[PDB]
């Protein structure tokens, strides 16, 4: 979208081969010297895995939880729809 992305915002990342798949805004991680790349960092949920998309990669979960909240057939994505709407911080330490 064109819309400002926040570090924890929730949002739909999409990437090539796979469908919008519910993913939060991450945070920078650490060993990550790498400045904005117009890219930012993606928390992809159900699978706990981390990119780095842009802002027009990614489309805000709710707004699109109508469009892209849909049962996949994709592992990890339908745990995801569960994680990125209930405990959309989840990541371990």
């Amino acid at each position: 979208m064109a819309r400002d992305f926040k570090p924890g915002d929730l949002i739909f990342a999409k990437m090539k081969g796979y469908p919008h798949w519910p993913a939060r805004v991450d945070e920078v991680p650490d060993g990550a010297v790498k400045p904005p790349t117009n890219k930012l960092p993606i928390f992809f949920f159900g699978t706990h895995e981390t990119a780095f998309l842009g802002p027009k990669d990614i489309f805000p979960y709710s707004e699109n939880k109508e469009k892209y909240g849909k049962p996949n057939k994709r592992k990890g994505f339908n745990e995801g729809l569960w994680e990125i709407d209930n405990n959309p911080k989840v990541k371990f330490s």
